[PDB]
Parts: structure tokens; sequence; C-alpha cells
């Protein structure tokens, strides 16, 4: 990701998603 912009707040929604739908059950998470 050029972006860190764009891409990052694309990761932390991905992320917010997943443990939102399901407790966890792979938690993406991919935000340092
Ligand atoms: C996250 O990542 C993603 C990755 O996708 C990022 O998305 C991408 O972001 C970039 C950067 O913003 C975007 O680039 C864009 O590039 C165009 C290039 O020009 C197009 O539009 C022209 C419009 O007309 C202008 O030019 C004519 C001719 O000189 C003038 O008469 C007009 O008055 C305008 O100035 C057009 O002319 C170009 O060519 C076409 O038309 C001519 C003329 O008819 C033909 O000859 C050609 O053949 C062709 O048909 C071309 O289509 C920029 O225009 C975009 O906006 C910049 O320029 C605007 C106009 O000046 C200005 O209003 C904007 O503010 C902006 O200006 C800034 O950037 C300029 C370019 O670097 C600088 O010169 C300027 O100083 C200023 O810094 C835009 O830059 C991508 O489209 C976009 N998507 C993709 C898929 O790549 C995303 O942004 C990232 N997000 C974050 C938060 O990081």
């Amino acid at each position: 990701c050029s972006n860190l912009s764009t891409c990052v707040l694309g990761k932390l929604s991905q992320e917010l998603h997943k443990l939102q739908t399901y407790p966890r059950t792979d938690v993406g998470a991919g935000t340092p």
C-alpha cells in the first residue's frame, strides 16, 4: 500500500467488520 490512508482505513474497516460479525473466527487485524 502506497496509500497508508485509503488502504489503512480499509484494513481498519475490514477488521471491525470481522470482529463484529463473529466474536473470533480468524479476525484480520493487519493494522500495524
Ligand atoms: C490512494 O491510492 C489511490 C490509487 O489509485 C489514489 O487514487 C489515484 O490518485 C491519483 C492522485 O490524486 C489520481 O490522479 C489524478 O490524475 C489526474 C491526471 O489528469 C487527468 O485529468 C486532467 C483534467 O484536466 C486537467 O488538465 C487539463 C490539461 O492540462 C487542464 O486544461 C484542466 O484545467 C485540468 O488541469 C486531464 O487533462 C488529463 O488528461 C486527459 O485530458 C487531456 C486534455 O484534454 C488530454 O490531452 C489527455 O489525453 C487526457 O484525455 C487526465 O485525464 C489529475 O487531474 C487528478 O487531479 C489533480 O489534477 C486536477 C486538475 O489540475 C486538480 O484539480 C486536482 O486537485 C489534482 O491536482 C494535484 O495533482 C496533480 C497531478 O499530480 C498536480 O499537478 C497538482 O499540482 C496537484 O498536486 C489526479 O491527480 C488517480 O486518478 C487516482 N486513481 C487511480 C485509479 O489512480 C488515491 O488518491 C489515494 N488516496 C490517498 C488518500 O492517498
